[PDB]
């Protein structure tokens, strides 16, 4: 068996810098999942992008898992008004996690927009399997999760309503979050409604020294990242991560699905030569030396649609055990061995859906408490139960109560 | 039952739309609206300002909500789309000429429909009856994709240049207009994102469109039944008029259209207003309409029940179609449906028989079937059905790539 699993996740993309990133990977026999916001392609991201589509076409030709990170990174929120340049001036001003999230429906729109624009710039990219747009996804600057019904969870402070975590006088209070904050979490229940995971991180690769005129080129080298991989691997980082604003305050530390797992953050901009630093030239290396490395010491690598991992025939699940099943998560009942008629479904005795949503869905185990939406009302479940076809909300004025 | 009819009513939501679903709720029938949320905007050139209340009585009201492009593909008819383009393509009346130019943006505008009816009614996704992302029907275009063998095209539906009542118009169903082949790969795209899309059998529209106030003219009651049942099991989508209402290969026979008449017709016919007094004469016709095709013996339902749905205990036939979680499936062999052997991509028991043509999982393919797989098209050279290991780039005794 391995170390453990090791998912490499690059935001931010498809820009220039992807092409070489992909490369490498490719070289190293491993596959990633890209986390793109396609303003890219339309050059409008204040990036080297004119290979963007090149980019885009090579990492899905090559067989990485392809997620949604919104169309313009919420860069709309960092400027009176949206256009060509928004991108720049949002670099001018460094605002982008200051008022990041403001009218959510707006918000999670960005990510159906996203979804326009890659199937405008690749008209194919739906006949590839490994396009996984809208079923992936990934808030910009927020470390937040939405896996199962059991395992979701907001980064508290990830984005703020007026200093940024650095500048003097910056408090974070994770029981009164900000009102950017509480957006970009409506943000993740919407997603979660059409049918997204949303999936955080355990460990940021980035400079070691922003400060420098070359900031990329304290990337953490190969060998000491691997050390923090180590050191990840089942010790609930995304709870003691740094900085504040990386953090997952309320992550469910132990939680099954994440055991023996590692979800390493980077950047595609990290690896290009220019005004970041000679990010090309320096780090390449480490990624190739990283992956190198990684696997002599024992861990495999993985890409995000197996985070969950698929339902297999001819495999035992253990009652309480999670799986992926045609996009949507489901929890089994019993200890059985899976035949392959027997998949999940809304109809299953085997296994109930446990997608991360709130509205009401068919064949759910819902517990005390939970809120659910029914036909535009919000219910309370008062008693817990799976539910089923004849138990609608709107006519079950025992199980459910109405809000 | 004699047959099912499925009322069907395209162009809202607008104001005339919510007599139209109490007239429904009235008569204790459901029907199904295919709506273009341009109105929402208030930039559809109607009496709209009711349309967010409409689309709520529609959905609380139990009926079914589907896809009908965001602007009605009003940004063809127009050089730049824009809060008065409604109003410009109604001055020059060139709805259908040039409506599908660019497929990619045209089928787009589909997604775009989703965006904006999530955005004013950001609750709809909590009603079961919104199938706004499964069941879509494209503008002016009598045009099908209900299973891998039940689909046909609109091949006259649009034109390059004349209208169809226009001197000199010509249409020609084996070379159609740029138009319509543009709408063909609309249909194909959104094959492609999981729906269904669905034409018509009957029509229900002005005897005369010639007179003062045309909407007075909608078929009455009576004779309107007279059409249903003359449309019932007799493939009307071939012989229906006008010619760019056809669907000129219709497969006569094909077993999900046996026993079923769906009924096409407008909102905007039934208001008083601009088109003549829709609400004071139509608004009656509807209402006795459902009372006599209810005693005549027909009953009424929806089209996300067009493909009727899978149901445990039931007996199937090999070769019977399904709906099963918004995804059409074929049966392969004759047996009795239980809980734990529904349909899906890994069963024995189905096929996955979606109208679609990207390579998918669990699919009965046909020699000279062609699919798109990852950018490449191939044909399939042997009858087999798809499984995860036999993905066409290698499986070369399968499919034949094809040249680009
Ligand atoms: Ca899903
Ligand atoms: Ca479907
Ligand atoms: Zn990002
Ligand atoms: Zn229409």
């Amino acid at each position: 068996t391995p170390k453990g699993t090791i998912y490499l996740t690059f935001d931010d993309g498809p820009v220039n810098a992807s092409v070489e990133v992909i490369k490498v990977l490719n070289q190293g026999g491993v596959k990633a999942t890209f986390y793109f916001n396609a303003w890219h392609l339309d050059g409008i991201g204040d990036e080297n992008e004119d290979r963007a589509l090149e980019a885009l076409k090579l990492a899905l030709d090559s067989g990485h898992i392809v997620g949604n990170h919104s169309y313009d990174h919420m860069i709309h929120n960092c400027v009176e008004e949206f256009g060509p340049t928004s991108g720049a001036d949002c670099n001018a001003t460094g605002n982008h996690q200051i008022h990041s999230y403001q009218d959510p429906v707006r918000d999670a729109a960005s990510f159906e927009q996203n979804l326009i624009t890659l199937e405008k710039y690749l008209p194919t990219i739906r006949s590839y399997p490994n396009y996984k747009g809208y079923e992936l996804a990934r808030l910009p600057y927020t470390n937040g999760w939405r896996v199962t019904k059991h395992f979701q969870a907001d980064g508290l402070c990830a984005t703020s309503d007026n200093l940024k975590p650095w500048e003097p006088g910056y408090v974070c209070d994770p029981a009164n979050p900000s009102n950017s904050v509480k957006a970009s979490i409506q943000v993740q229940n919407i997603l979660a409604n059409q049918g997204y995971q949303t999936h955080g991180w355990d460990v940021d690769w980035a400079p070691e020294n922003w400060g420098i005129p070359m900031p990329a080129n304290s990337l953490t080298e190969a060998v000491p990242f691997l050390a923090y991989v180590d050191k990840a691997l089942n010790s609930c980082s995304p709870t003691t991560i740094e900085p504040i604003n990386s953090k997952t305050q309320e992550f469910p530390c132990g939680t099954p699905l994440h055991a023996d797992k590692v979800i390493v953050l980077t950047h595609d901009f990290l690896f290009e030569d220019g005004k970041r630093g000679m990010g090309a030239t320096q780090n390449l290396p480490k990624l190739a030396e990283f992956i190198r490395i990684a696997k002599e010491a024992g861990y495999v690598f993985d890409t995000m649609d197996n985070y969950t991992p698929r339902w297999s025939v001819g495999k035992t699940y253990q009652a309480g055990e999670y799986v992926l099943y045609q996009g949507v998560v489901y929890k089994a009942v019993i200890s059985h061995t899976a035949q392959q008629d027997w998949a999940p479904s809304s109809t299953s005795s085997l296994w109930t859906n446990a997608d991360p949503a709130t509205n009401w869905t068919l064949n759910v185990s819902y517990e005390q408490g939970d809120i659910v939406n029914y036909k535009g009302k919000r219910y309370l479940v008062s008693v817990p139960h799976v539910s089923q076809q004849d138990w609608t909300p709107d006519t079950q004025n025992t199980l459910f109560t109405a809000l």
